[PDB]
């Protein structure tokens, strides 16, 4: 089985915030105190874990909500700048088994373009993962979309740098928790939330032209693409057919298709399903699909042994498990990058 | 090609609604003076094009997002009961070409229940077709959900009478539209928006219990299942892997799959795609989808020339073209019911 | 995980004739010793697999190349029933877990019926399984094969009785084997040959109209279809808008997907492949589909392993793992039957 | 809707050989008159066709069987000089629309890496293009075939050359026939003995080590590669888990996964199933599936508006329709070869 496979939607939480890691595992861990230690931990079970199961190369991301939980715009500012500094000192512990998203305060384009500058210019982060809206308003109950032209000097700082944005999610709170999830709120989460807010956000981005003004911009969604390459057809035949002779051709000038051949990315995070891999293979194209984790709320255990004995073609297999994110990410070598 | 082909997502209109009929073809149609004659014409342009592409049999029902836009409770159930006497009327013309849906109003589960029964004993209706939530409160900006106890008479009813109930989607209104959708407008219908309303109801129904207290119902999705077959895998596994460890076994009994093989089915409406009616098949199984159409919101050439020219095996044809819905509504002999 | 599974591509040998069993199994086991007891063993050693493995019943046959390998007429027939009266004494001991094809010589069409009529009335076998074509000729270097009229006799009884046949592999010999296999030997068997006869064999049966004078025969195939169902399109091509305008028609009145739908049967026996079975149920259907091991040559634990856990809606799960068996050979109860 | 596609399974035979193209027009054709015209045109039909369907490119080679039909040598050699001859000078009148296949008597395997050698440096040919196996014998009743030592010479030339060899089937003739297709002849070709051949031959260079000694070489198979995509995953398990243990192994070092990532290509010539093109992309890869048509066995219109209708994401279109072929064959600049 397969050596130097790299993830990339993998999480960790700040040490002084064991009361949050604590809430957000009692939603999605059956095993708290493990939760705690490994979502922590950067440079010794997370090692553990890789050595075992064939992962040369992490991307290392802030845990969800993370800093788009926070609406007091100071207060995010400066958790973001906190996180960014912490972790590029972590990594510096193993600087060949690591990478790192920067984790930003999208209260303000121009505030968040230039910390994802610093991340990237100064530690060599791969990109930004935010996880979807930014929590906003007096108490938190606005949404920060980033989907209008207020963004432009954002997206294009991301094409700039020529590094992606993870677009992963976060649960819904406020109004929106109240009126649709209070009353069936086991489905906060991977079984159905999670998927609404990133789908939403991302064909939102699509809809209101982000990628004709940006269209080198990479875009990427965890958890097989977040429902849409299920829709593909039905959206592509409600677009072209549909909504763009009604108006929508005004600010979108490609097809979904194009987009999710020139712009968007999928991964395998907490999706470990062939049957629906090989669906999204059709749908989307093994060049665009990426192999990732979700550690710590998903075992290494589950996502790797899935990969590597999966029933998959060795040139998609490669690809899929290493080969599309080193191009993507312009990555140097790495422990097992070419084994 | 096949003959006697059953659709039952298919939608009528009173004629005394032309300026709701208008509006709604205003944002969901591309030929609006074709959509208004078709949408309010059962007898004439209907019988034509069944004709032409073998449809035998079609269980009508009322165009989203019908009485549940109503949130006057005396209008709305005054409503409910003009459009089932209506449309009563208008399939005696035809007994062996139509049939109809119960129109409901939903704000209150006796007299739901009580109009289902009415319509299933007085006129032979097939059972029930309910677009998502029902508007309530002073502006209409609050939601009735189905998924709870105060329901239980109501799908006890649909169980007694032992006939399905089609969860159909409607437009987000009110708060919900402002916040999520109306700046990515062209997001609402199909391409997204009524896929997270249905499925958010329908799995609400899965987690709340309702198939555990009602083992018998029947509940039926459009549009190859609203998303929902995209994450069986993803669900199943946040459920029993999960939340099924931290209270979610209180109220939820079965697996996602069991509850798709014992009471959840979909249907092909405005989803002609054989790559995803093959996935489907895969994680639904033949026996659970039945053909639809979605007119006059899709044509019938587009659903007809799609299903009979597809490749697929001739037993899941025949299944899914219109033994599966023969067998579920328990059909008497139609046109070509036999060719 | 699925209790009751039924398999029904599983051998067993004579014990007197442990010099073949040793020859057959340096071809075609890594581990000839075990080979030579499971194939031998009835009533302990598969007991205890099947009991690990969730195997409810099991129906058994003679192994390939059999009495089909046998060119002396009367040596084939005093083989035939000596096999069938040593396994119906043999499964005796556990008619709750076992049952049986009867294993024929096929020389002679009538002495075939016969043979097969006696299994049938005086023992309750299930079918027959026969190892492709039977050898003949002075050195057993000519080939019978079943797809004319000499056969109706034989094809009548099957349909009277109204029992499958099973179409198993055998080796190639004699002129074929040199000319085409001595100098690529590590191709005889699974790897490609036996598909290669199958396929010839069952494709002719189509071809020379034997579904046509037998519509109610019900033929099955091992090993996913032996190719078949991967030139479902091609095959159906070239018959119905080549083959068929040139003189096909003439003694073949039906389609190839017709005669799936209505006559062929395939089953998973060594063919552990989920991506490959849901293409069988794209291009077959799930109804058509049945559970098999090729037991002793494939292990227990490797095929039941792949369907336990194999992603798979719980209907096709349930109708392949054993309902199409229990419809299709009209069986009793056994043990887990209702599980 | 894709212009420019490459198809390179498309043949032509000579004018004086009319009488042999009319019998295999009677065994594969409904309108002879129209497929003697089409075989035999180069520069007329055949850019009328490929103007109307969007094929910007064709790498044109002799019809089946050809010179393998031929088992005296010196007449063989003549023959296949004299194709390569005449096609070169038929190609230069449309260089921008037409390349060539060598046409090779494989009797000697340094005269076919001689007349392959002065096809690819004096003509600029592609590859070559060889019907199965050479016939040879007395009587044409024996069979050459390439898998073994002495072909080293042969195989070599192609990997210093750095051109692919096709390996497409022909018809089963002498005592093959008699023995196996005779009394099945409808079977003869496309339904089912062409892939018997060519898979048989592919996997003779697989387990004889050809590609071990060759790790360049790079072997195409039409028609979705003759069976093959279908047992990958019961090939590699009779090969790794079974016959790699028994001394295979000494002569074949990889899996047939690995040969399919290295070395084997197939095309969609002929088989115009986007279902099982899905499966040939889960089973072999995107990457290694060539779009090709089988003209005029096959219309342009069949395979092109199949291909250029098929769902498909953007991405894989493109590699099948052309840029695989692009970048295989050297193909920079052709008509439409960037549209
Ligand atoms: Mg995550
Ligand atoms: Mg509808
Ligand atoms: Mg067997
Ligand atoms: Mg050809």
């Amino acid at each position: 089985h397969m050596l130097g496979k790299i993830a990339l939607e993998e999480a960790f939480a700040l040490p002084r915030f064991e009361e949050k890691t604590r809430w957000w595992a009692s939603l999605f861990s059956t095993d708290a105190e493990t939760h705690v230690k490994e979502i922590t931990d950067i440079n010794k079970i997370r090692i553990e874990h890789a050595d075992k199961h064939g992962v040369g190369y992490q991307i290392l991301s802030y845990t969800s909500p993370g800093v788009q939980d926070i609406w007091d715009p100071v207060e995010a500012q400066a958790l973001a700048v906190e996180i960014n500094d912490y972790i590029a000192e972590q990594v510096r512990v193993n600087p060949d088994r690591f990478g790192a998203f920067a984790t930003l305060s999208m209260h303000n384009p121009k505030e968040a373009a230039d910390e994802l500058r610093r991340c990237v210019e100064k530690y060599g982060f791969k990109g930004a993962l935010v996880n979807d809206t930014q929590r906003a308003g007096p108490d938190g109950d606005d949404m920060i979309f980033y989907d209008n032209a207020d963004w432009d000097i954002f997206w294009q700082t991301c094409t700039e740098l020529d590094v992606p944005f993870y677009m992963h999610p976060r649960n819904p709170t406020g109004t929106i928790y109240e009126k649709l999830w209070a009353d069936r709120k086991w489905l906060v989460g991977p079984p159905l939330s999670f998927a609404h807010g990133v789908s939403l956000h991302v064909l939102g981005m699509v809809t209101n032209g982000v990628f004709d003004r940006h269209p080198k911009l990479q875009i990427i969604m965890g958890h097989l693409g977040e429902h849409v390459p299920f829709d593909m057809w039905r959206i592509n035949h409600w677009f072209e057919d549909r909504k763009k002779l009604l108006g929508l051709a005004e600010t979108c000038k490609k097809t979904i298709r194009d987009y999710f051949a020139e712009n968007i990315w999928i991964t395998t995070s907490g999706h470990f399903s062939t049957t629906t891999l090989n669906f999204c293979m059709a749908e989307v194209g093994s060049d665009r699909i990426l192999f990732s984790i979700d550690y710590p709320f998903e075992t290494f255990s589950d996502a790797c042994e899935w990969f590597d004995n999966a029933e998959l073609n060795g040139t998609d297999r490669l690809k899929i498990g290493r080969e599309n994110a080193k191009k993507l990410f312009k990555l140097d070598s790495y422990k097992d990058s070419s084994a």
